[PDB]
RNA sequence: CCUCUGGUGUACCGGUUGUGACGCCAGUCGCAUCGCCGGGUAGCUAUGUUCGGAAGGGAUAACCGCUGAAAGCAUCUAAGC
C-alpha cells in the first residue's frame, strides 16, 4: 500500500475541515467535498496529512490508498486545477463557445449545443481546438468524454474529435 | 358512426298475366314464392365516412465510459458516479 503510506502536503491557502464522515476542502478555486469510508481514518498534523487503516485488513489498506489518491487530486484541483485541451480534426468541422453553451458543427445536419455543467469553463483559441478548465478532475473528464462521444475518432482517416495526448489506431482500406 | 356512395327494406307507391268474387259497366279486393316486374321512407348495415397505434418520463440488457486502489504502473470497480 505504497500510495496509502505516501502522505500529502497542503500547499498553504487551501484548508481542510472534517466534520463527521464528511470532509470539506476550501480553496481559491472553490469548495469541494468528499465522503470518508468507515475503515480508513485521517489525521492532520502540520501541513502534512496522514491516512491509515483503522484495522490491518487488506480492504482497509486499499480504501486508505484510494482515499489518499482522491484527496491528493482534490488538493491539486483546488490549488491549481486541470485542463483537457480537446482537439477536433476534420474538414468543415468547427466549434465555438457562447456563454455556458458550446456550439459544435461536426458534419451532422443539425448543430449540437452542449450545456457545460456548473463548475467547468471552456475557451476556444481556434475553431479546431477547445480548452476545458476545471477544479474537479472527475467532472472535467466526464464532460470531456461526453463531448468526444458526439464524434469520436475514426480509424481510416482520423476524422472526429480526438485527445491530443492519445494514440489513434490507423487502418488502410483494402 | 350513417352526413355522403350503395345494399336490404313481405305494414310505402306504381305497371302487368291467369282466375274467382263484389247484381252489371266503371271501380276494387282474394289467390298464384311479396304471383311477377320497376322504384323506395326510417332502421340495420360495408364495399361508405371519421378517428387510433402518440409523443414523453424512470430503471435497465449487451455495450461504451469517468475517477480510482488492490498491485507506485495499468485498469469501467473493490469505494463513488
Amino acid at each position: 500500500s505504497r500510495v496509502a503510506k505516501a502522505p500529502v502536503t497542503v500547499p498553504n491557502g487551501v484548508t481542510v475541515t472534517q466534520n463527521g464522515r464528511q470532509v470539506e476542502v476550501k480553496g481559491s478555486k472553490g469548495t469541494l467535498s468528499f465522503n470518508l469510508h468507515a475503515l480508513v481514518e485521517l489525521k492532520q498534523e502540520e501541513g502534512k496529512l496522514q491516512l491509515a487503516p483503522a484495522k490491518e485488513s487488506k480492504d482497509a489498506w486499499m480504501q486508505a490508498g484510494t482515499a489518499r489518491a482522491v484527496l491528493n487530486n482534490l488538493v491539486k484541483g483546488v490549488s491549481e486545477g486541470f485542463e483537457r485541451k480537446l482537439q477536433l480534426v476534420g474538414v468543415g468541422y468547427k466549434a465555438a463557445v457562447k456563454g455556458t453553451v458550446v456550439n459544435l458543427n461536426l458534419g451532422y445536419s443539425h448543430p449540437i449545443d452542449y450545456a457545460l455543467p456548473e463548475g467547468v469553463t471552456a475557451e476556444t483559441p481556434t475553431a479546431t481546438e477547445i480548452i476545458l478548465k476545471s477544479a474537479n478532475k472527475q467532472l472535467l473528464g466526464q464532460v470531456a468524454a461526453e463531448i468526444r462521444a458526439y464524434r469520436s475518432p475514426e480509424p481510416y482517416k482520423g476524422k472526429g474529435v480526438r485527445y491530443s495526448d492519445e494514440v489513434i489506431l490507423r487502418k488502410e482500406a483494402k
